[PDB]
């Protein structure tokens, strides 16, 4: 009597994840103003989450609700390695960005020299090479799989699609998925804050006659809310197989899913964004 029509629910997430994606790549593209090393990084985010609104969600959404897997195996295998191929560049492009942010701070006069219009590309197509790497191989080389018996019957069986992984695969795939990224990005932005603070005391210390933490805590808060919950779970659930439900593991994994909409509104509010937005519509 609740169930069916409570669809209205996840397809707003779609339209959401659809349409900031959409504008930003659009105002990029289109307008002459907005084109800048930064922004590459920013355009490879983007598309990296418009593939998620486009292939993983809705597919999804369908699995839960039908509880049944209509298309065949061949298919599931396809889109579990969309969507850890998603995860990761989104993630990993996230850390790019930090690490850019890290050196225009703190080294302003030889900012020029390391970053240009050569490196970008470069660093883009090393960045989503290893996320594919990560994904692809194990998962359509049938690497991965598991060997308990529930996990036979579950892949033997066309119509089922759950994810049972190896010990050593989800060790190794949070490993280099989540905490190198969180690490360095703790590193960049405590550095980053400090300096700030600096010139802070030093612009108070003549001119005698709040936002830094703010912005810091609202970039490194919705990072860590939306996804740190999530890895904790995949971690534990195979050290010791009778503590983690799979209901658990599935609804923080789709609250994972939804920091992809929130990124345009926080990597994009800078005037020029929005006199461009403003043109757009
Ligand atoms: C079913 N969804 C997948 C399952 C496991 C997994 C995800 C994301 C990144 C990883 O490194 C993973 O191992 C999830 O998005």
């Amino acid at each position: 009597v609740w169930v069916v029509g409570m669809g209205i629910v996840m397809s707003l997430i779609v339209l959401a994840i659809v349409f900031g994606n959409v504008l930003v790549i659009t105002a990029i593209a289109k307008f002459e103003r907005l084109q800048t090393v930064t922004n590459y990084f920013i355009t490879s985010l983007a598309c990296a989450d418009l593939v998620m609104g486009l292939a993983v969600v809705p597919f999804g959404a369908a699995h839960i609700l039908t509880k049944t897997w209509t298309f065949g195996n061949f298919w599931c295998e396809f889109w579990t390695s969309i969507d850890v191929l998603c995860v990761t560049a989104s993630i990993e492009t996230l850390c790019v960005i930090a690490v850019d942010r890290y050196f225009a701070i703190t080294s302003p006069f030889k900012y020029q020299s390391l970053l240009t219009k050569n490196k970008a590309r470069v660093i883009i197509l090393m960045v989503w090479i290893v996320s594919g790497l990560t994904s692809f191989l194990p998962i359509q080389m049938h690497w991965y799989r598991a060997t308990h018996q529930e996990a036979i019957n579950c892949y033997a069986e066309e119509t089922c699609c759950d994810f049972f992984t190896n010990q050593a695969y989800a060790i190794a795939s949070s490993i280099v998925s989540f905490y190198v990224p969180l690490v360095i990005m703790v590193f960049v932005y405590s550095r980053v804050f400090q300096e700030a603070k600096r010139q802070l005391q030093k612009i108070d210390k003549s001119e005698g006659r709040h936002k830094a933490l703010k912005t810091l805590g609202i970039i490194m808060g919705t990072f860590t809310l939306c996804w740190l919950p999530f890895f904790i779970v995949n971690i534990v659930h195979v050290i010791q197989d009778n503590l983690i439900r799979k209901e658990v593991y599935i609804l923080l994994n789709w609250i994972g899913y939804v920091n992809s909409g929130f990124n345009p509104l926080i990597y994009c509010r800078s005037p020029d964004f929005r006199i461009a937005f403003q043109e757009l519509l």
